């Protein structure tokens, strides 16, 4: 862990080589199109982003205290409908563990029934308390191990054919928010999004992820741009950043624009029978991610190519230019 990165104000973060060298590149092709693109999430490629089910990385200090400024100004970022409770404490179950299992030196876990022993090195945390009690934790189960982990987190009720938003600690939004999408269903949460409802991916997705079973969890990558590296691009905070898309310059494009990438996990929780999204949140600068030429040649295509609707979606129209003529200069042809 580096030294402490702001994701606002200075806007401090930056990456070490090796984390430029493990970012989730995520264009298989020169252009970018919608598709069910979920596969097995099964361990591949040690060091990468994929090794683990959760991804520990260099910035999670940084992170950690990212995410306790957002929620010291807006607790509601983090809603457990009671339903949900069982969930919230199955989602910690699963964290834990996980964490404790793949990252010993920074998290221990010990248990003897539900007397749980949980010491996370990289915060200072160590404690004790009773699995299932939640006045035996200093808050709720789910906002307590989220404090901990990195990206945000939804976890889905599956009741009736379809999944429903009714928990979840979403601090790292790309431009949405948790409490205006709680109790929304699959499709429903959806419905902002242009072509992929046509084409059946929201069909096809809903069906995959009702089919899927305890311990065969599956993975998506999704992309999107922001300008500096703010991790926090919600509706509640929009006059702190879409300000920012106004900023562009031909000089400034490489220094302001980052490729942000989630890595989702989707996961059965084992009691709940719930449904767990983790929303793991990469951002990587265009000065830096041009290190890698085969990476800036492609993102020149896609950028350029982008179907207008979803790059207006996406929320890139008012710079886009700008940074398609500056890409174009890592373009050969
Ligand atoms: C339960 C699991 C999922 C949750 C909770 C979730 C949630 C969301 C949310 C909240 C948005 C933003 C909508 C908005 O603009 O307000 C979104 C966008 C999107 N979702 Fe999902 N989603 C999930 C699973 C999937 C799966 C399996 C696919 C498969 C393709 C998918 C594809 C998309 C696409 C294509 C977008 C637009 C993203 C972009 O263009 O950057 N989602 N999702
Ligand atoms: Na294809």
């Amino acid at each position: 862990f580096k030294p402490l990165e702001s994701y606002r104000e200075d806007f401090s973060f930056r990456n070490s080589p090796a984390a430029i060298a493990r970012f989730p590149f995520p264009f298989p092709e020169d252009q970018y199109m919608y598709s069910v693109n979920l596969e097995p999430a099964v361990s591949r490629d040690p060091g990468s982003v994929f090794e683990h089910q959760f991804d520990v990385d260099e910035h999670y200090v940084s992170e950690m205290a990212e995410r306790a400024r957002v929620l010291e100004l807006d607790p509601g970022r983090c809603l457990v409908m009671p339903h949900m409770a069982q969930a919230a404490w199955d989602t910690l179950a699963m964290l834990m563990e996980h964490l404790a299992r793949d990252y010993p030196q920074h998290f221990r876990l010990t248990r003897q029934g539900d007397a749980w022993h949980w010491q996370n090195l990289a915060l200072g945390i160590d404690q004790r308390f009773t699995f299932g009690d939640p006045a035996s934790l200093p808050c709720e189960p789910l906002e307590y191990i989220t404090r901990q982990m990195q990206g945000d987190f939804a976890v889905l009720d599956q009741r009736d054919g379809d999944l429903f938003m009714d928990a979840g600690m979403v601090t790292c939004p790309a431009d949405w928010s948790l409490r205006f999408d709680a109790g929304m269903s699959f499709k429903q949460w959806h419905s902002p999004v242009p072509m992929a409802h046509q084409m059946g991916v929201f069909d096809r997705a809903l069906k995959y992820l009702l089919n899927i079973q305890v311990g065969a969890p599956v993975r998506r990558l999704n992309w999107t741009l922001t300008i500096n590296p703010r991790l926090d691009t919600s509706p509640e905070t929009y006059h702190e950043w879409g300000n920012d898309r106004g900023k562009v310059t031909p000089d400034n494009v490489g220094r302001l624009v980052h490729l942000r990438v989630e890595l989702q996990l989707m996961a059965r929780l084992p009691r709940s029978n719930a449904l767990l999204f983790g929303i793991r949140t990469y951002l990587i600068s265009l000065d830096e991610l041009v290190s890698n030429p085969a990476w800036a040649q492609r993102l020149h295509r896609v950028m350029r190519d982008l179907p207008d609707p979803i790059a207006d979606y996406k929320g890139i129209t008012r710079y886009r230019q700008t940074l398609v003529d500056w890409l174009r200069r890592f373009d050969p042809e």
